[PDB]
């Protein structure tokens, strides 16, 4: 599923991400836009052989099991395929664990390079929330 911008903002808010560890909703929407273009089915292979999955491009190196990332962990205790569902629940719950781990949203390099310090509230402008 490819979410609309305000559609995804609504789904993220419903799931508790708005100001989760201090990150306003627009941070999350911005990260999703640049990670996946709002497409729940997005996958991207990393140089080290891990893969990033879903709307927030969660990596198999640490967070999910895909059965093909040697030496990795599965800290969210999920198959990476669950991160590709039209229902964002698994992505959101695993994102909460990630963002809580010490580095905040800097875990998402695209957030740090394209959203951090920007007018992220623009990502939710006009949305009914
Ligand atoms: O970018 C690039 C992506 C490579 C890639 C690898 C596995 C599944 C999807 C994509
Ligand atoms: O334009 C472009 C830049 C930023 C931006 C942010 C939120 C919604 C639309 C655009
Ligand atoms: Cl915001
Ligand atoms: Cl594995
Ligand atoms: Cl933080
Ligand atoms: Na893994």
């Amino acid at each position: 599923k490819v979410f609309g911008r305000c559609e995804l903002a609504a789904a993220m808010k419903r799931h508790g991400l708005d100001n989760y560890r201090g990150y306003s909703l627009g941070n999350w929407v911005c990260a999703a836009k640049f990670e996946s273009n709002f497409n729940t089915q997005a996958t991207n292979r990393n140089t080290d052989g891990s893969t990033d999955y879903g709307i927030l491009q969660i990596n198999s190196r640490w967070w999910c099991n895909d059965g093909r990332t040697p030496g990795s962990r599965n800290l969210c205790n999920i198959p990476c395929s669950a991160l590709l569902s039209s229902d964002i629940t698994a992505s959101v719950n695993c994102a909460k664990k990630i963002v809580s781990d010490g580095n905040g949203m800097n875990a998402w390099v695209a957030w740090r390079n394209r959203c951090k310090g920007t007018d992220v509230q623009a990502w939710i402008r006009g949305c009914r929330l």
